[PDB]
């Protein structure tokens, strides 16, 4: 954007790495410290922010983090395990704070990452979309409310690529509500329904998981009774909804330095 | 209505009949010939249309044909297959039409209806949804032109009530797509989505299937591609749905006397 | 129900007095004390519950207060500002809890409302759809956080008889997410949308109303970025959904006599 | 993807040109031919088809149609009118069909290729989405059957940068459904409901328009009646819509040299 809070972001030419760009560049009060990549990289020295088309923007993709440590306060990385790891070293070492949305590390690798926070303050979560999260928090305030006397469905669709059913964050939401009852998912789920089937047990939490074409994510939980239903739907468009997360908790970090965060913290979710 | 067309309607204190009731009232050509009922009747001699609300209506419920065989045009029987029998010998003789919606016939019911048409015009079908049947038909030409790029996933949400999952409009859903494409339902049919999966064969149909609250019945058939996708819903709020359809079929029989028909014919849904 | 905390239902053959008598007999914990109705009353007398269907229930519908002031607690009120003056009356005299949401009251009735409450437990209020109350306070939430960032658009649908535009329960989300950004709707809200309109202007609320054949009533809040939005739709089947508002209500009173709640307290929307 | 029917696409870094090279790739029988571009352009003489991710593919973006007017068949223009009369006037010298999605010719732009056609085999149209047109056709078997009897409602959502109100795919929704009903658009349209409006007028089309986000394209028609509605849903998930449009329309040219089609032609909307 221009402002208060300058950012790097790792694997620049990265699916992640072209959207975190657009959204580091939109957002107010952050700005696009420094643009790094892999060496092998064709993108390098060269650019800018033109994957994020948006032309020319002044800061030139790399691949030293001595090369530019002094162009950046928060270290924003979307990339595989081993060079978050890298990045993790030397962040800790001249005190970058991070936001990673790095995924797979093992035991060793989380650990690795919750000894840095000791030392830096770090966003590190699975899933940056804001709507996801918010919508999370949602689904737990309605079934303090509703939840004993509703039926609750849940509803995704994704791209016919997508390999298991259902996916992860409907389990979340199934968790979170199911918690929210003090009950248990694994007890009360329903992913399947063929043939004859009886009627609907209740308090039981059903699954309709729909596969199909392009489709992002598309996720929906219906709290319904006689006479009315209360739908909370989040539909995923593109990968920006993680980009703005992880930009908008780079913005959140600043200022901080204490250990270790996730969205919920950047969200507030806690005291919403 | 009060019009060009005079009807009779069976089981008059039932769901049907009510609703039956004020759909010949609302509808334009028809008029509220006679209204029957059950001898045991409470609502018996005493009535008019007054179940439809409407106050007022100055046709008196019954119990006797003769009674009244003159008192309308149309028969329409949304009954019990022992009624609709007796009804049924009945119409032939004083060459009465008929449109019979009661279900639940075995060969030899169904056998005397085929044989009735013979002298006597007759609406007899399953599903008197105008909506329905004319998705049907839509989904048919659909699948000519997308079929076979996409994926057809068929959705549909129930109450709670509901016993057998799909419901069986999802199933006749499935079948117009699949006989469009040449192919065969059992062959791509898939009704589950549970752990791992992996992706999505192409060609197969997938069902995905709601159960909560009160829903009457909601169905939707998705054609999805690559970058867009069509979908063709239909909600159901009341039973006035298949009232309507009757009734209109009821003004449709207006001048016929051949045999056998059903809301293809009636719609003429086969030259649309 | 059958349970600790029996009700009469003042107007029994009203639309609302039919549904709540279902609603009564359902829900765990209630009772279904007296039926009252109005004098000249066909119903009188004779009945039970067997509008709500449900055959014979034992409590027979009446037209005194006295003559069952005695077989029930709490009373639950749906019929014209007249009748429930009366009842006022007749309730804080025999410190019988109300739950009035009989609407149209002027100045004047309201403050006798207030008044009874002094001594009398009363829950009075103009929506007692319990999936309403919580969306509008789940909006609150949502705009929290997101409300800045995004695009929010309200979407209603009603039958083809509902006569201005907006609803007012659409009002009502405009204004609780108007108000949680601290803003005013009256300066933000854009009803109509036709020709050259221009880009969206940020910040602003857009209405967006479809008017068409019987739907009771359909709104969605929609908080939409880029890359994503979050949706949360309340859909009314039946006015089922006012009647199990107030029973739970009528529940909720139970074991209080000061003054004077609504959906909020009874909902605790204020803690949640 | 390789097979009977080889094609070129004029603007190949074009928003365009990007996603058809990947459809061209992606459709069995066609095979990518040539993929011009500009003169002054960067990705010259280089590449493939590698804006399409598809890594090597063989053929590399050139700037004369000489150079490779040898290397395809049809010619698959999204480009700016300028261009696309140039490649005109060769693809009828070298008898080379094409498929022109290029907007924005004025009438003399049309003329040369209404002319063009007399010679060459144009696909020519101003919207390429299969879903869309099949749609439009849908949209009016639909109103043949119902129209008369429903509440017909146009609602279409778009991103917050869309500028007139409705969208021309809703307006074209309108008149579909309008002139199936004989009648006219101007006549029963409403795009404004405001304050008191007064009860719902028979016969008359509503249209509700949505603007937030980043939504492509979501366009709905709902004919709905007392008991239900039906509802016929298209969405745009992004660009690639169209360009499966037109190289399916590149394929369908294969073995035609008359004159001129659009979309009803391609997909035979007009024997459905
Ligand atoms: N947490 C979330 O909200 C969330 C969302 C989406 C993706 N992800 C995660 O984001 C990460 C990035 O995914 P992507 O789809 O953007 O991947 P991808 O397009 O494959 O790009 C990898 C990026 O990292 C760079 N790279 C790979 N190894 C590197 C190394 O050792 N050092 C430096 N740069 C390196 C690449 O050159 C490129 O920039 C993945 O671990 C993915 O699972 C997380
Ligand atoms: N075809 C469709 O579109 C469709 C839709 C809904 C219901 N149905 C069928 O409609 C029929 C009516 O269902 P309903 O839910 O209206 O049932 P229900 O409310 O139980 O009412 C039965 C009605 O028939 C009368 N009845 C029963 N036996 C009779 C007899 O021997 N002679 C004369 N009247 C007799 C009753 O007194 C009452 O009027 C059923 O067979 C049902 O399966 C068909
Ligand atoms: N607060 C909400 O959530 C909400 C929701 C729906 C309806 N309402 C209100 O509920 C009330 C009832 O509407 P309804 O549609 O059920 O009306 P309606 O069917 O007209 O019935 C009126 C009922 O009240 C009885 N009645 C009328 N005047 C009376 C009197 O002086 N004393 C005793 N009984 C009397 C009638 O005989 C009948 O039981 C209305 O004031 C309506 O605006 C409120
Ligand atoms: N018919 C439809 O279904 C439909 C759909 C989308 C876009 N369009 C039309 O597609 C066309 C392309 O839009 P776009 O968004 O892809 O545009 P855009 O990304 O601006 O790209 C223009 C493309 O044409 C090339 N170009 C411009 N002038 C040229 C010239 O004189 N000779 C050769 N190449 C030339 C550019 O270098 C680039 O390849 C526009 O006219 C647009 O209105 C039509």
């Amino acid at each position: 954007h221009d402002a208060n809070i300058r950012v790097a972001i790792a694997g620049a030419g990265g699916r992640m790495g072209r959207q975190l760009i657009q959204a580091a560049l939109a957002l107010e009060g952050v700005q696009l410290g420094a643009a790094l990549e892999r060496e092998g990289s064709s993108l390098l020295g060269s650019d800018a922010g033109e994957l994020a088309g948006a032309g020319k923007t002044g800061v030139t993709v790399q691949s030293s983090l001595d090369a530019v440590k002094d162009d950046f306060d928060v270290f924003i990385d979307f990339t595989r395990p081993e060079g978050t790891l890298n990045h993790l070293a030397f962040c800790r070492q001249h005190g970058k704070g991070m936001v990673i949305g790095t995924t797979g590390f093992d035991e060793a690798g989380k650990q690795a990452i919750r000894d840095a926070a000791a030392d830096i303050a770090i966003v590190f979560a699975a899933n940056f979309s804001v709507g996801v999260n918010v919508m999370l928090k949602l689904l737990e305030k309605a079934a303090k409310v509703m939840g004993d006397y509703t039926d609750i469905e849940i509803i995704e669709a994704h791209h016919r690529h997508k390999v298991d059913a259902p996916s992860g964050t409907a389990l979340a939401m199934g968790e979170a509500i199911a918690h929210a009852l003090d009950k248990d998912l694994k007890d009360c789920a329903v992913y399947s329904r063929e043939g004859h089937t009886g009627e609907r047990v209740p308090g039981t939490i059903g699954f309709a998981t729909v596969r199909a074409g392009d489709i992002v994510g598309e996720h929906t939980a219906m709290f319904a009774d006689i006479g009315e239903r209360l739908e909370i739907t989040h539909k995923a468009s593109s990968r920006m909804t993680f980009a703005n997360g992880a930009v908008r908790s780079a913005l959140w970090l600043s200022g901080k330095e204490s250990g270790l965060f996730d969205m919920r913290d950047v969200l507030d979710l806690n005291n919403l």
